[PDB]
């Protein structure tokens, strides 16, 4: 069971994870609960203003402090004690599978989604526990990053359901038909030999990591078998 | 003008970008067009089967080849000549702002969204031009990655509308009120001095990059002004 509070100007976006696929089933079955608060609903002016001008000028707008702060405090009260508050931002800790495993240890999170140029620095200081980025690129809002985080952590919730699992890229996979545009399925996978198949998959994962993302292998303490299969793949490449 | 074809089992997820915010306005105004095809609609069996068992066993399922291949070919025909076909996968090129700028050079892309354990390796060989990842973590499907890519590239389309822009994290931003939980807005930003403000923002970007993501600075050819402001920030830190 995991509870995620979300602060967003566009809560309907979250239907993309709550209504579809494995995450949607997690939500319908109560394995994951996602509750949203919208800063617009905390405004008091006639036109429900949710942006504000940055001090110092420059182009762009910021989220208005009062509606956003009020929304955050409502979510914190709903979460009760022990909920970590995360702000999605490219200035935050870059998400990776280790970071996903750490976040999945939380039974409650509140995810704050910015729009426009972002949010006031002092709200980060006073209301946010951690800032997290989904990658070194800039999106229009924090909603896709928050949904990405939700989706990645939800995979760890028992009952909801490997690249980076053991630190390696996944092996190639094949299904019917046996021959596709003259390309055949590797016969080892048709052999029925479980141990040969296991080794092939592991060797492929090693080879693909080495060729595509060699920096990922630096970080790893390979097993003796992995060292051997990696050496075999590298010799085949040099042949 | 940019055209994006999407192949997905859950095309309704894309409402999250087509109906909301800056990307939603881009779609309504015809700056961005997003067209979806669903492999389910290309099935012929009574129960519209879209998954299939992997050769070699192991847990999990793959996308079924025939419906997915047929959907891809329909999208390719709709795109006409010159559309790059991308498969979203953690085995692909990790997206970053340089990669976003390169993808934004395409007037047409087709984005293939996998589910389950993925897709047959031979379809990658025969139908996919490039594989791209949004980060080193595993999600339940390619839809959030495809939407992330769409959102990031859409920011480059003229008329739709900085971290990583010049390679640096953004500076902190402040809006009303002047004092928030006893934290005051930096007086330079209230000074009205454009050149002082510009320098402060740049120095803050340098400082924040250095402290949070020092590896990003390695990659940069700093200007003389940036070298100076970075040195000032580092001396203030050592004081
Ligand atoms: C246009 S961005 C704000 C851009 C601002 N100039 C900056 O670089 O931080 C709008 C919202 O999307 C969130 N956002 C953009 N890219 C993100 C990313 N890669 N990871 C997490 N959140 C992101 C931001 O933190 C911000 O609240
Ligand atoms: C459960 S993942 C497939 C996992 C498979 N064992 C692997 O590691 O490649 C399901 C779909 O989501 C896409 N996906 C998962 N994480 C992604 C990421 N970080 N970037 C892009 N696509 C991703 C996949 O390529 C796949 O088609």
């Amino acid at each position: 069971h995991m509870w995620i509070g979300v602060i967003s100007l566009f809560p309907e976006m979250f239907k993309a994870i709550t209504e579809f696929g494995v995450t949607g089933r997690a939500v319908k079955h109560n394995l994951l609960k996602v509750e949203c608060w919208n800063p617009r609903d905390f405004t008091f002016d006639k036109h429900k203003t949710v942006d504000d001008r940055p001090y110092g000028g420059g182009p762009g707008m910021l989220m208005m402090v009062q509606p956003l702060r009020d929304a955050i405090h409502t979510a914190k009260a709903a979460a009760g004690e022990g909920a970590k508050v995360i702000y999605l931002s490219p200035q935050g800790r870059k998400l990776d599978q280790g970071g996903v495993t750490e976040l999945a240890q939380n039974q409650k999170l509140i995810l704050v989604c910015g729009r426009y140029e972002g949010i006031d620095e002092r709200l980060i200081q006073t209301e946010i526990d951690e800032e997290w980025s989904i990658g070194d690129y800039v999106l229009t809002g924090g909603e896709l990053p928050a949904m990405t985080l939700i989706d990645a952590v939800a995979r760890f919730i028992p009952g909801v359901l490997d690249s980076f699992a053991d630190g390696l890229l996944d092996c190639p996979h094949y299904t019917r038909p046996e021959v596709l545009e003259g390309l055949t399925v590797p016969p080892v996978l048709m052999s029925g030999h479980h141990e040969e198949i296991r080794k092939w998959r592991l060797k492929q994962s090693l080879q693909r990591t080495w060729l595509r993302r060699p920096e990922l292998l630096e970080g790893l303490a390979l097993t003796d078998e992995q060292r051997k299969l990696l050496k075999e793949a590298q010799a085949e490449h040099n042949s």
